């Protein structure tokens, strides 16, 4: 049994949660969704200002962050904070955060969140802060729905590059099937694959083979 | 000026992009983004899109045929055909600049163990194609990376819009007893600058020790 809080000031992008949606059926998980706004109190439900030290755009406020989270976590919670700053999230995380009974995942936008939200709670409850890859996004949301999707298919309940696979027709467009995956043999198979999968991994990924690149 | 057309099985899962489209760059011809249902493509009663695999082992694979048709109908010799597995080259920022000046990509979903690999070998022989993964880590299927590139991409479209970055501060200048750096109040911005990039440094090491 697995709990999930999602907080962010576009809850709508969250929707697809609705794999995640075999699991919340079967009752294994539950995946809530909460908008950032609610914790406001002004009339313009202002969730963010100028950074200190200048640059351009602007900074989530901690006082609302810390509000949210002040009524959502506990000292049992994991604090997850996607950022492009952060430890990488690998498939070794994702098997260590698939036997956790809480996570609460906070979405930022502009640029980030004042850094004192992680700082405070860190002193209540342990955090996280991780990113999933190197490229650029607007905002956690989608990297939430990722990271959602990585730990989910782990709980219990639900190295080297796989090779291409096939199936009917055995012929198609004149392109066959290789032949050994017709064959039944099941060490002529096996080693076929291997050396398919050597092949990928050294001209697709070298870096998990330890070579430069 | 781009079209981004998507295939797959839960094309209610690509429902968020449509709406995270400004209004502004859809009036001014800007970015088109359609969704399409791989089932429509299907032969049968049951509208099967996957068959057991060749060789044995678990998992499903997803059929050949059903896909032909879908890519035959979708892609012209201009397409950049995007297919995202975990068995991909990876998909970074650099690989998100280049795709931001294409006119036409189509993004094929997959699910179980994969497609057949003759619909990508094929469809190599008439446009370009790109498997990608976009981390270490194993999803379900590829719509959740869909949603990832597509962000990635459009975000560089001019109008639908190293080191690692250090902490940022806003307002009010004392929280729960943490105070905003003094440096950054000071008005010296050479001595701010220098911090930042210290800042930068230190967070590097700790975090991304790869990267140096
Ligand atoms: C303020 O939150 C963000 O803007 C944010 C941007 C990105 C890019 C990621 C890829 O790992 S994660 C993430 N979060």
């Amino acid at each position: 049994s697995m709990k999930i809080d999602v907080v962010t000031i576009f809850p709508e992008y969250l929707q697809p949660v609705r794999l995640p949606g075999k699991a919340i059926d079967a009752g294994l998980v539950d995946v809530a969704v909460h908008d950032l706004r609610r914790w406001t109190h002004d009339v313009h439900k202002s969730v963010d200002d100028s950074p200190y030290g200048g640059g351009p755009g602007m900074v989530m406020k901690p006082t609302v962050w810390g509000d949210a989270l002040d009524e959502i976590c506990t000292s049992e919670t994991l604090l997850v904070v996607p950022t492009p700053a952060g430890y990488p999230f690998t498939q070794e995380t994702a098997w260590q955060w698939s036997t956790e009974d809480h996570l609460v995942i906070a979405c930022g936008r502009y640029e980030g969140i004042d850094q004192r939200v992680a700082d405070d709670a860190a002193t209540r409850m342990r955090v996280r802060e991780v990113s999933i890859g190197d490229y650029v996004l607007n905002g956690g949301e989608a990297a939430a729905l990722v990271i959602i999707e990585a730990v989910l298919r782990l709980v219990p309940g639900v190295s080297l590059l796989e090779g291409p696979s096939y199936t009917r027709p055995p012929s198609w467009r004149g392109m066959d099937v290789p032949p050994v995956l017709l064959s039944g043999d099941h060490a002529k198979i096996a080693a076929w694959r291997a050396e398919q999968s050597r092949q990928r991994t050294i001209e697709r990924r070298p870096d998990l083979l330890g070579f430069d690149s």
